[PDB]
């Protein structure tokens, strides 16, 4: 099929443990603080991963740095959704640490947990390909919204070449479905719906000081708040 | 063109007035109790609308107002969108009610208007038809991602009918822009994004008690929470 898609497919990084401390009793410190940590090395991968992305990394720096910033979060999400396909009402943060709801009751996510749990539900639904994951992940990034972009027009280039992309993988892929395509983007405002909650959460927690937060993604936090 | 555009550009309701009251002084509290006045007037009139497209009035009275209850204050930021794109800098909230940065400033409601704004700024330059504007708004209520939904295939029937109205207005109209369908149902996460801010602001100014606000308009921001 179309060549971007391939592309971002063997872009696609490795997974990364989220490593709970087997010596600390649960708590909701505990989950939040295994949560946080997992993120912030994921956005060092998230970092990596986008400089694959066709035309990314002739933007300006201040240009890809604004995008990451704004999108960091629906990216992050997008990942969990897509992990989370083939369980049930069960979130694979990674292949050891899966939130039911007991646990997301316990660390006070029992809301936006069930949020992204409504995402994992329509993806499953639409039975989303890992073809259709990647793809969406660079639109997320790419049309993210970001106030302060400067060359917006390069920008709004990086949003078409995706976007094309997917039309054209859909056109030949699912010559049953003549608008699955649109039904994909339609996706879209649930997942920023979620992702905009999930920063006003998190931000909390840091102003709240009881949850240790490492640099990366206190600074992503900030610059989305 | 198509026979659903022009359907919803006939029932597309007349406008009314913010009729802020002369005999006031200036203050935030009065822009706040104008803007919740004529909101709630404007949900009565929204909710008139919807009996309009096409499928709706055949859902279930619960599924009716769960689009509603998810929807609506999206379908009134489309509005003032709508009516702001030949204006510079100002939001028309109605025709006797236009916001400046002063007056947002004034009303606590700067970073609410300027997101409203980075709406009219990308409508604007994507030229916005009126045409597109109803089918938009149609398809926001549509796809409101509301968690209480009964017959989901009817309302995912809904969404398809519509979504089909837009790719066939665009696929005669725009024949120089194969993608305008989808650049347009890319510029939902920005709206719904907008309208979860929203939200939130006036739910807190419903908390702090001094801005009188109506049943309808407080049933809805309840809803929505
Ligand atoms: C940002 C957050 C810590 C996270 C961590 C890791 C991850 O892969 C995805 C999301 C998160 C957000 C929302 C949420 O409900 C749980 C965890
Ligand atoms: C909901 C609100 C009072 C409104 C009132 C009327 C309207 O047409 C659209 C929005 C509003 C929301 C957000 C905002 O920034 C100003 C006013």
């Amino acid at each position: 099929y179309n060549k971007i898609v391939s592309h971002l497919l063997v872009a696609e990084p490795e997974k990364i443990y989220a490593m709970p401390d087997p010596t600390v009793p649960d708590s909701d410190i505990k989950a939040l603080t295994t949560l946080c940590d997992l993120a912030d090395r994921e956005l060092v991968v998230i970092i990596g991963w986008a400089k694959h992305i066709p035309g990314f990394s002739t933007l300006s720096l201040a240009d890809q740095m604004s995008l990451l910033q704004s999108a960091w979060m629906e990216i992050l999400i997008l990942g969990v959704v897509y992990r989370s396909l083939s369980f049930e009402d069960e979130l694979v943060y990674a292949d050891d640490y899966i939130m039911d709801e007991d646990q997301s009751k316990l660390a006070g996510l029992l809301d936006l947990n069930n949020a992204i749990l409504q995402l994992v539900k329509k993806y499953k639904s639409m039975k989303l390909e890992k073809e259709e994951f990647v793809t969406l992940k660079a639109i997320a990034l790419a049309n993210s919204d970001s106030m302060h972009i400067e060359d917006v027009e390069a920008v709004q280039k990086l949003q078409d070449v995706l976007h094309e992309a997917l039309q054209d993988y859909e056109a030949g892929q699912h010559m049953e479905d003549p608008r699955r395509a649109g039904k994909m983007l339609m996706t879209l405002p649930l997942l920023r719906q979620t992702s905009t909650k999930a920063v006003q959460h998190f931000y909390n927690i840091k102003l709240e000081g009881k949850v240790p937060m490492h640099k990366l993604f206190l600074e992503m936090l900030e610059a989305k708040v």
